[PDB]
């Protein structure tokens, strides 16, 4: 997992590690990292990362932060240190404008808390909504799901079977109905039951009459979501970022859930998407089980591309 990312960063380290070693050689208790050393290794890194599927802007940012961290620092003659700076850079690129803490922004929030999901078909949206509902239930929160994917045959029943498993109520209409009205209903429902949170499952493809971005706009306006979450399939690579970009201009994205990390041998998008969109990754999907969802933390990520 994130193997490719891990190996290209490890390659860069040992490479700078070699050209310092050489000065150690032309040798004075300490040694300094110079540009010449980095610039070249950095140039290789660029090409490596761009092959691991990291977005251009993120490779340019990493390069800046890595160079700054390395050039000038003195070392002792006779790895851990160089990797430290790289690790720092990665952390910082994973940092976002804002932070979100879900459990605390709901306890605080005036109920019901409305979360709207957006994403292209096959990204794990419905599954992810089922996982989050179960997660919020496990932490003392009452939740209900809106079946607003109304034009894809079977999606309502597909969601119904997910929600039975986890024992969550699904508010729906029927096939052919108005996606926004279903969600409006689910919200009105929760106001009356005094339910903590509503989650909205949404369409993932364009229809004869429709355009998906138009549809998400419509729903967003009717529902006034407290939070908009983009769901993207890690395996899809940089395509994930261009997808989020599209959704972000129709309806602003507040948070991200990436799925299928269990099968992501690359990691380039997971590293780049939070920076490109300026929204935090809140959870990651790591399987098809309803508990295969994990609150995201920089440490869990770094712990996976380094040690
Ligand atoms: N391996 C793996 N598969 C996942 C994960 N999340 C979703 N899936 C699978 O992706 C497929 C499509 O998911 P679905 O929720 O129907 O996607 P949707 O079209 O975006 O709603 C299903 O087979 C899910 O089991 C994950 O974290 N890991
Ligand atoms: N689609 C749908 N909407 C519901 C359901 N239950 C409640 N609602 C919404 O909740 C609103 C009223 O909530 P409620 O206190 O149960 O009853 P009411 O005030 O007499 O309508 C209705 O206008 C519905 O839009 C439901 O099972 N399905």
């Amino acid at each position: 997992m994130f193997g490719k990312l891990r190996e290209k960063l490890k390659s860069f380290v040992k490479r700078v590690e070699e050209e310092v070693e050489k000065e150690e050689e032309e040798v004075i208790l300490t040694v300094e990292i110079k540009e010449k050393d980095v610039d070249k290794a950095l140039d290789e890194l660029e090409i490596d990362l761009l092959e691991a599927d990291v977005a251009l802007e993120v490779v340019d940012a990493l390069r800046e932060k890595i160079k700054q961290k390395l050039v000038g620092k003195k070392v002792r003659i006779g790895g851990k240190i160089i990797e430290e700076a790289v690790k720092e850079a990665v952390s910082e690129i994973l940092e976002t404008s804002r932070r979100i803490d879900l459990i605390e922004e709901i306890r605080k929030a005036e109920k019901p808390y409305v979360i709207m999901f957006v994403g292209f078909n096959g990204s794990g949206k419905t599954t992810t909504i089922a996982k989050l509902a179960n997660w919020l239930k496990n932490h003392g929160f009452s939740v209900v799901i809106a079946a607003s994917d109304t034009f894809r045959a079977g999606a309502i029943e597909q969601l119904e079977e997910h929600a039975k498993r986890i024992g969550v109520k699904v508010i729906k209409h029927s096939y052919g109905a108005d996606p926004a009205a279903v969600a409006y209903d689910a919200i009105q429902h929760a106001k009356a039951r005094g339910i903590d949170v509503v989650l909205i499952d949404t369409a993932g493809r364009s229809e004869t009459n429709r355009n998906l971005m138009d549809e998400m706009k419509k729903i967003a306006r009717v529902t006034k979501p407290n939070l908009v979450i983009f769901v993207g399939d890690a395996l899809a690579g940089n395509a994930i970022v261009e997808q989020a970009r599209q959704f972000n201009e129709a309806v602003k994205i507040d948070g991200i859930i990436l799925t299928k990390l269990d099968a992501d041998a690359r990691g380039g998008a997971a590293l780049s998407i939070s920076y490109v969109i300026d929204a935090p990754i809140l959870f990651v999907g790591v399987g098809q089980g309803y508990d295969d969802l994990r609150p995201f933390e920089k440490e869990w990520f770094l712990e996976r591309i380094f040690g």
